[PDB]
């Protein structure tokens, strides 16, 4: 509880924001100045890592260290699934949140990691409702849609926060102790979690938009659809005019419900990278 | 009624019409001088995009402000299926026909727009009676045939017009309230749609054909099949004299009964654009 | 009838000729000269098209109204399966016989067009009596083997051929009025003219042979084998020395039986086009 | 009978010789002089035909007039499985033995050459009795095994010999009227043959060895197995030293039970075409 | 009991120590000043190996000798699976512990080597209890985790370790002694092991990690999740700065639980071989 | 019996000796001064033919002759499966040992040589008992391991000679006159040989072995396991250093049982040929 809470509270202070992958201090100047509510410090890029196939592993520490010794507002780092000694190596670092992050290599295919042992918020993805439980019941401070990353392509991001949405609700209007008491077994996880949720029809936890996000217009999408706070990464920097663009997303996430500003903000944008649709894999 | 008959109105009125795929101001001042009821801008083009394949969104405003700005004639924009908030930027921009089409990278695989929170008119694409009623039912002002957009070729189009013609017309000659019933919630539509349809035997809203047509002989082939009006593309543009063929297209859609007269403009049109042949997808 | 036999007619007073497909005037005149008894005007060689895979379509009429002002003898042009506007075109162009020909990008994979209802005699190609009746109760005038085009081989062109003999002579000796009415039905064909097919033991129609002829060798085998003509396209003009050949196919088609004219005419051809083997597709 | 037997006496002298494939006049009189019974007169050479993949067919009359206009010994041609007409273009020619050669591109799948209606000598290919005899009771003058042509590979043609061998046997020694009765219905053939065939336990015909002899090893192993005679072709022109190795052949299908003899010719005999083992096929 | 006590012993007593791949003498050499328990000497890396596909060998003893003679600590050898004679070959070298190394192309698919007709210590890999226990049943020193030997990713060699001791465990907390006799059996293994394993709740032998280490982190991950010891290879000398990293894992080893001390060693490290991402495989 | 027992005798005459593999008369003189008690004249190397995949024949005389007078120790020689002419034109070379070998393209996929009829001495491959015993019953006078021919990997050659022992073995303990009378009907041979085997426990045949051996190392192995000798063939001469490895192997089939001796031999021997691993087959 009292521990929890204040993961959850650091988590939920994000509200409404905009994370941003840097790659470099540069990077997350720009990013600050753009109104990011906070960066995510790695060496390599969702979009590129998806291509490699290399393994993609926590990044070195003086990089971090670096990015998170120029910048006020907080930082973010990923560790592979599972990979417990890496997130202890990061508390250490005295990084903000650490992004148990499937889009790396994992390291354990059969267990995340024991978030309740370290004092670090942690974020993690999620593509609906169990899954969104389990991690939280692991000591999960801040969740995200997964979506594909690195394609560029809303679809997927989306039809996951629909379903967590539609899930959450379906599981809601429905009927007997023991009816629920199953759904908890299937979905291994504590009765009294999805009970929290449905007692208060939304997860305990701040849940955010990542993977797929290109346009301000995406951005926008995100939130109307029902999320707490965007997670840009890169290709923002893989576009014409990144500070631009950067500013386009953080300004387009706080007005998302002013169609005239959406506007104002999504022209003259310049050419951004070039996704690769979902179909098409 | 009243709010929709509006939207009908503007869609209906282009009755006869041809519309352009436009890509530049040179590009749509062409058209409008060809004779084009409208143009469709886009800054890239159906048969270079199903190639790509990279993820195509809603074009950049500035870009269409501009095509709109150089031409009396309206102006139609593309945004992805189920991208509400798209929609929601182009309402803005004051762009006459909005078109949630599904030759750019969709946004929802699950949902479309729900066009009727919206006071532009929509265009959709159906290849059959339940899909073009879905889209209706869903607040679409106009329709139009699918087809293998950038093929083209004119084989898929042609089919569908037949389809929602030959199904209109099956479903039509049956007899009992609740058979019909059935195929009202068969297709997920309104029992009173699908009648004021049988009532009159044609969809309440105007029928295009898009997607495959690349000769006047294509377009006039439409009109004597049923359809409303035309929407060609390129490769207007990318055939050896755009010009010429954009007003024999015109022309065609027009006096698409006069063997003569489409003869007349079917003569020394140069080479055009070497389609994809359906078949040998 | 009275319009009908006037159609066969046109077509029936082509009996023992060869038709060849010619690209260009200079060509036209070559296949005149040769002792054509008409040419098939098109942009492009049925040996290229498929090939392509681009989307193959009636040729532009300055094209042909060139082609058909440069020679006496009568010029047929194509058109796409089902394309009746296309047709319309052509008829009032004016020229003498058109194919609906199957080698072209269809229009309609469901319909063919309903060619009663032009003046122009049309010819229409046929693996086998069904199709064959198909097309001619569907008002084709003329009809051809189909055979692999623009392959070089005699194969299937022979085949068909024999088939449709085969199948004409099979229905023919078979019994009960019932068991006739059923075949009808079958190959979806009015019981009439199955009838004055098994009543004359041969279509009302003449029937060429297409497809799949290089060598005078192969025109004569056909001949022999019961058509009643000659399509050859491309590549005569394909080859080393078309004029020579041109003429080797009119002699050798007009010849047939002459082994030692044949032989003649068989010989110093020099080299033909490479054909591809229909085994090796 | 009569008409028959004189034929069957043309095929039936060329016992224990070696016929010879040959693209030019010069390659035929170093065959000739090098003791082969004959030549077989083709353009294009079956180790190359077997990877084109273009159709092959009769070669052009001119070529091999020449050809057979440059040796004393007899000449036989190609042409196309069912293509009666090529036949009838080289009976007028008046080559000495035609062969209906499967190595060409058939030109009718479903039926050979009525080679009773000619007055020239066939040869045919068979890999079993069946095959054998139904070529032979079509009017086949003279027989050979398939073997894979082109390959280098003995290992076919060796196993149909053994399998025609076997399978006359077989069937030979068994009981009833009617045991036969059905095995001549089965492949097709008047009892009368395979009648004459077990009251003689070997063909009318001759039987030479084809498709796959590229030594004078291959060729003695052929005689030794029970075969009347060898037809080579190329590569023996595609070896290194042709006129020493078409010498061995000859030779050592005359001495072919001369262990002393066989090895002499075999020596020094420089590098031989490079086959393609049927097995990696 | 006694002889193996002693082989037993020259294992256990690299407990908490890395082992090291090495490639030539200065390479050793670097090893052994980085603080290195012991070298595994060879003439190709597991990285390279697993793509050649050559047969992998034991090493040339020269190369070896040479190794060993440049270095106090011990040196390790590898041999092929069921490759007895390697083995002989090696304990004659004097080498310190043997290894019979799935890594390299195995010599017997069906046996491995009856380790205990040899003095040297052997070292296995395994990736289960079963494996774990035949492996030492058939003479085995010590053992280590298979994982994905080359990639670079640790999934793999974490994943058996967990499975190890899930399974010494799961096995561990069962019933019956008739019960364990079938699992005996199972796994083809007397009845004693398993037994001792059961009652010391761990194997007999030191269990070290292989396969997969790239990063300090990575060590310091596998001796948290209960390994005795860390087997590198390459690509620490496939590395940036190796000396820094080998040094890096030696101490990571040692301090394993040292977030303070791990964090320091993994700063600056420089750019490490690019793995393989198993899931990629 | 005595004409068998004079064939085996000469085979039996090469227990514990080394057969190479040589192309040319300098490799012969090479492998006789290294200590080979025969080799085997080639044109061609196993490693190459093998990639081909052209038709592998027996080798030109001349060739053989050659390296035949060059050289005291007897020579031996290969021919195609089933290719007795071939066997008849080496017989009458007066080769010493014939080899039916399955490196080479077979000439009969059915029957192999009828080796009886012959005088010389044939060897032949087996990976099973049953196999070994039909190759005997068949006239083989000597026995080798199949393997993996070029590949340079013993694990085949080992397994081989694992099953024949094993096979043997099995076999040998059971029962009945019954039970063996079906075991020689299966494996397609006269109860009296399984039966000799048995009465021995061993084929009345030399088993050599063949295949994969390219290290000192692997020909130890091999003798260690059972076999009577070793066929290597190149690629000795496709090392490094030929001459001293060449050496290395005859030295090390003779003291295959002198860890000592066999290490000191195995030292600095060079590169050896690349082989490729079965497993990546």
């Amino acid at each position: 509880g009292e521990d929890f809470k204040i993961k959850s509270g650091l988590a939920q202070m994000l509200k409404g924001g905009v994370i941003m992958d840097v790659v470099t201090p540069e990077q997350a100047k720009i990013a600050e100045k753009s109104g990011a509510c906070a960066v995510m410090a790695l060496e390599s890029i969702p979009a590129d890592m998806r291509k490699s196939g290399k393994v993609c592993r926590m990044s070195d520490p003086k990089m971090i260290k670096d990015i998170m010794n120029s910048v006020s507002i907080p930082v973010m780092a990923k560790v592979r699934i599972g990979h417990f000694v890496e997130a202890q190596i990061i508390e250490a670092l005295e990084v903000d949140y650490i992004d148990e992050s499937e889009v790396l290599t994992p390291a354990d295919w059969t267990h995340h990691i024991e978030k309740d042992k370290f004092k670090v918020p942690f974020v993690c993805g999620a593509k609906d409702l169990g899954e969104a439980l389990r991690r939280i019941n692991e000591g999960a401070a801040m969740i995200r849609t997964k979506g594909e990353a690195g394609t560029g392509d809303v679809s997927e991001a989306v039809k996951h926060i629909r379903r967590i949405t539609e899930e959450i609700k379906a599981c809601q209007q429905l009927k007997s102790e023991d009816d629920i008491a199953k759904v908890a077994e299937e979905m291994r996880v504590p009765v009294s979690l999805l009970k929290d949720v449905l007692e208060k029809g939304k997860l305990p936890v701040v849940n955010f938009a990542a993977g797929g996000v290109a346009t301000p217009a995406d951005a926008a999408l995100l939130m109307q659809l029902g999320c707490d706070g965007v997670f840009v990464g890169s290709g923002i920097f893989k576009s014409s005019n990144p500070v631009r663009l950067a500013t386009a997303v953080v300004e387009a996430t706080t007005h998302f419900d002013n169609p005239s500003k959406l506007l104002e903000v999504s022209s003259d944008l310049g050419e951004l990278m070039g996704g690769v649709s979902i179909e098409s894999i």
